[PDB]
């Protein structure tokens, strides 16, 4: 059982290198609009204390060199939308996929194409954190880098990577450019704030765990719902919602094992842990699977 992101292809095509005085990083080529981070246009000192609608103005339409490849873009128009920048270019994308643009929630999973001067080079499955940040490989020169997922033909963009946070974790915006979290694109002490493990996530890792064999964590007790959140609380573990028991429906359907006694199992797995084994072969709790995911990654 793998972590296993979407099909890239459809957003490699969309992939463009941005360059406005010295920084350069990337950018989203949808339609005849090119998206990617405002502090674009920043210098390195800038980045402590920018004034963006003042920095905005300095610039014109020529200052941005926006590639994709081997083409450059003639740039016809510049807008700031929050924390993003729309360059209008001549130039619809030929290859323009069929797209949402989508603020996700907490807990949900996207797949991400790290790309470095426009040009992809990997792509991984993620989720982001209740506390709005994101864990993953952003290394110099992958900003503009974009999360998605797929459903059937349909690209649902859904994040921009923009800043490391000096704690090493990631953080960045929705399409329109509001961030996730109460980051700001200013190179300053930002916290993070107590993230947790996303409790309906784990669940739905075990029932994946349930329907590929390991079933040694299956227990005999049950328990309430206020008595297995009142576990959780302890060990950092979002609060179970009915909601969260109603999307697990499927899954305790095919396994035969209701959610509460999935939840005495974690509640035991919690306060005993994995005592030396491991389940689908990870000796931790893995909580970057929603219940789509799984069910996907089933039948
Ligand atoms: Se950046």
């Amino acid at each position: 059982f793998r972590k296993m992101a979407f099909p890239s292809g459809k957003v490699e095509g969309c992939m463009v290198q941005v360059t406005c005085g010295t920084t350069t990083l990337n950018g989203l080529w949808l339609d005849d609009v090119v998206y990617c981070p405002r502090h674009v246009i920043c210098t390195s000192e800038d980045m402590l204390n920018p004034n963006y609608e003042d920095l905005l103005i300095r610039k014109s339409n020529h200052n941005f060199l926006v590639q994709a490849g081997n083409v450059q873009l003639r740039v016809i128009g510049h807008s700031m939308q929050n924390c993003v920048l729309k360059l209008k270019v001549d130039t619809a994308n030929p290859k323009t996929p069929k797209y949402k643009f989508v603020r996700i929630q907490p807990g949900q999973t996207f797949s991400v194409l790290a790309c470095y001067n426009g040009s992809p080079s990997g792509v991984y499955q993620c989720a982001m954190r209740p506390n709005f940040t994101i864990k993953g490989s952003f290394l110099n020169g992958s900003c503009g880098s974009v999360g998605f997922n797929i459903d059937y033909d349909c690209v649902s963009f859904c994040y921009m990577h923009h800043m490391e946070l000096p704690t090493g974790v990631h953080a960045g915006t929705d399409l329109e450019g509001n961030f996730y979290g109460p980051f700001v694109d200013r190179q300053t002490a930002q916290a993070a704030g107590t993230d947790t493990t996303i409790t309906v996530n784990v669940l739905a890792w075990l029932y994946a765990a349930v329907i590929n064999g390991d079933r040694w964590f299956l227990n005999r007790f049950t328990t309430t719902l206020n008595d297995f959140n009142l576990v959780a609380m302890k060990y950092n573990y979002e609060p179970l919602t009915q909601d969260h028991v109603d999307i697990l429906g499927p899954l305790s359907a095919q396994t035969g094992i209701a959610v509460l006694d999935m939840c005495a199992s974690l509640k035991e797995l919690l306060q005993n842990g994995m005592n030396g084994r491991t389940i689908l072969g990870s000796a931790l709790l893995e909580d970057e699977f929603t219940p789509f995911d799984v069910v996907r990654q089933c039948s």
